[PDB]
């Protein structure tokens, strides 16, 4: 660090509340995984994901295509925008499951494990109806009926 503004830090062994499920359990780091996730400009829809350096495949560098298998088992080509260093805290809950999760998904066990639930709740929201971008017609590809059926 530069100053070190933030006296708190999750290291390994130290035990923190991670949010399992929707609910804050307390779980001790078992190891620290640097995650590379990759903001990636999808070629054909030009919108920015953020997804994991595993599914991207090429070379990893900004301005790089690279071809990120989606989870839908499709290729796509993408572009590269930043690599981002998602450190995650890898923490084995007492149940026996180990995950990693975003450090700002975890509180420090430091008499802190949140007083509070988000108790799934679905009236305030930020986002509204997501349907689509506005004016739905300005792709290349487009292939209806094909003369194959009258449709």
């Amino acid at each position: 660090m530069k100053a070190l503004d933030e006296p708190p830090y999750l290291t390994v062994g130290t035990d923190v509340s991670a949010k399992y499920r929707g609910a804050f359990c307390e779980a001790k780091i078992k190891t620290a995984k640097r995650l590379v996730k990759v903001k990636v400009t999808f070629r054909h829809d030009s919108s920015t994901v953020e997804v994991q350096d595993d599914h991207i495949k090429g070379p990893l560098k900004v301005g790089a295509i690279v071809e990120v298998k989606n989870l839908d088992g499709a290729y796509q080509e993408a572009v590269i925008n930043k690599l981002t260093d998602a450190s995650w805290y890898t923490v084995v809950f007492d149940d026996g499951d180990e995950k990693t999760l975003r450090r700002s998904s975890l509180c420090l066990k430091g008499e802190r494990h949140f007083a509070e639930s988000e108790t799934l709740d679905q009236l305030p929201l930020t986002n509204p109806e997501h349907f689509g971008t506005p004016v739905i017609g300005k792709k290349t590809n487009r292939g209806r009926r094909s003369n194959h059926i009258p449709e």
